[PDB]
């Protein structure tokens, strides 16, 4: 367990290790966050969200 091996590398959910080292992505609809690791929703029902409203 050590890349995104370990806990998915800290991403929210897309995980890839380049030359060694983490790098997340997110699903379309999405944006990594800041961080490199959160993903953001770009519309006000992205995929894969259960509906609350």
């Amino acid at each position: 367990r050590k890349l995104c091996s370990l806990d998915n590398g800290d991403c929210d959910q897309f995980c890839h290790e380049e030359q060694n080292s983490v790098v997340c992505s997110c699903a379309r609809g999405y944006t990594l966050a800041d961080n490199g690791k959160a993903c953001i929703p770009t519309g006000p029902y992205p995929c894969g969200k259960q509906t609350l409203e």
